[PDB]
């Protein structure tokens, strides 16, 4: 069902270093209705390779995008963390590049349309592109125009014809989800005018390696990206990386701005600073990735033993959150419903379902509060600050959290952190 990678998406070479292999794993966003057996549950090979030319890190395989995205889970809410970051994206894009009010912003992977809504509140014209039909119907209903398609060279031409030249094209946590990134670059090139920008937000490979964030490896995530590999791609499509901002969101990310090579946007010094930093931290050396793989085996082992040791002492453990990355973590660690009795999640879509592979039940936060849990394994650790800030009562009662990265730890710690 899932097609194997041959050549590299970004630079086109074929010199792959193997880094880690988790074997066959079910899809992280395929939540299941509870049942007696789960024998026909699909699994796909989940393994990562590193390109020695440009140092894109890629999965060995590409699960069909039609299967992944045509019906996708979503929330109707949005946390305060998410809202604030979306406001920040607007501020950066508009203030750093002087985008006037009334300008046109096109967003790829626009989802329910809240990021575009933010742009509209700042006086912009918008349009979204997202293949999730269920989610696009919601955006459209709310008043956020969204084409229910994948982004392509042809869709790009349709947009230009009917909607004109965008001053900004935005893709947040979608660029790493697309196999044919050459085609994205080409459709972008055709959309961009002389001063237009293409901006993408993706998890940063430097942070992913240094903080041992192996749970962000899942089938939707085809690519794990540094600035180097983006320059290698965009070189070959008349595009130039002109600016980068590092961000704490999603365990360390980069928001990368790209313009036409012959356009009016000058390259800022930070671009080369980050490429020099990637060298200096060893992204172009085989040892670094063997070290990453070493860390993964070590963290995986001590996380399971910590959990099983506390259960042997008669402590009750649950998962806090049921995000996609939590399902990589739990499957790789081999944890079952005997290890975690449930995972609480605020998404109603997920409540009453069961997780892929491990089949742990997903329950509401209001059920979770009735139960005497001793430890929550914090699966949604990227929202650690927002979560801990509202869990005073649990913490005051002696409840604890287990954080999986950079190394497994226990919150609260034994002394004031300073
Ligand atoms: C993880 S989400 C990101 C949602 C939102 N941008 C955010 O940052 O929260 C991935 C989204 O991109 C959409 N998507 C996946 N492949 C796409 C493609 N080739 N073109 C446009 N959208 C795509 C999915 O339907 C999904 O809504
Ligand atoms: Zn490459």
């Amino acid at each position: 069902t899932a097609r194997a990678v041959t050549t590299c998406r970004m630079c086109g070479a074929q010199d792959w270093q193997e880094v880690v292999d988790f074997g066959p794993v079910p899809l992280a966003d395929s939540f299941l209705e509870p049942a007696a057996s789960y024998d026909d549950e699909p699994r796909y090979p989940l393994a990562v390779v590193s390109c020695r030319s440009c140092r894109l890190m890629s999965l060995t395989h590409v699960v069909d995008p039609e299967v992944l995205y045509r019906t996708y889970p979503y929330t109707t809410s949005d946390s305060e963390t998410i809202k604030k970051h979306m406001g920040h994206v607007v501020a950066v894009c508009v203030e750093r590049f002087g985008i006037p009010e009334g300008s046109f912003v096109l967003e790829i992977g626009s989802n329910t349309g809240s990021q575009l809504k933010a742009f509209q509140n700042a006086g912009m014209r918008t349009l979204g592109i997202d293949p999730a039909r269920n989610i696009a119907a919601v955006a459209n209903e709310r008043g956020i125009e969204t084409l229910p398609e994948f982004f392509s060279v042809d869709t790009a031409a349709l947009v230009k014809k009917t909607h004109g030249t965008p001053q900004l094209v935005l893709g947040r946590h979608v660029f790493a989800h697309i196999d044919d990134v050459s085609a994205v670059a080409e459709g972008v090139r055709d959309l961009l005018g002389p001063d237009s920008l293409f901006a993408i937000e993706v998890p940063y490979l430097v942070d992913m390696l240094e903080r041992n964030e192996f749970d962000t490896i899942y089938h939707e995530h085809l690519s794990y990206i540094g600035v180097g590999s983006l320059v290698a791609l965009f070189r070959r499509h008349g595009l130039r990386v002109v600016d980068v901002e590092r961000l704490a969101v999603h365990g360390g990310s980069i928001l990368v701005f790209v313009g036409l090579d012959e356009g009016t946007r000058a390259t800022a010094p930070v671009v080369e600073e980050l490429i020099a930093l990637e060298k200096e931290r060893g992204l172009y050396e085989d040892a670094t990735y063997e070290r990453f793989a070493r860390h993964v085996a070590e963290i995986t082992a001590e996380l399971t033993s910590m959990v099983r040791s506390l259960r042997a002492e008669g402590k009750r453990i649950a998962g806090y959150g049921a995000p996609a990355k939590g399902n990589t973590l739990l499957n790789v660690c081999g944890l079952t419903a005997d290890d975690l009795e449930f995972c609480c999640d605020t998404t109603e879509f997920k409540q009453g379902l069961v997780l892929p592979g491990t089949h742990i039940p997903v329950r509401s936060p209001e059920y979770a509060k009735t139960q005497a849990i001793d430890y929550y394994l914090l699966l949604a650790w990227n929202y650690g600050e927002e979560i801990l800030a509202k869990e005073g009562p649990f913490l005051a009662d002696g409840g604890r959290f287990i954080l999986p990265n950079p190394r497994p730890s226990i919150v609260p710690p034994g002394e004031h952190h300073h």
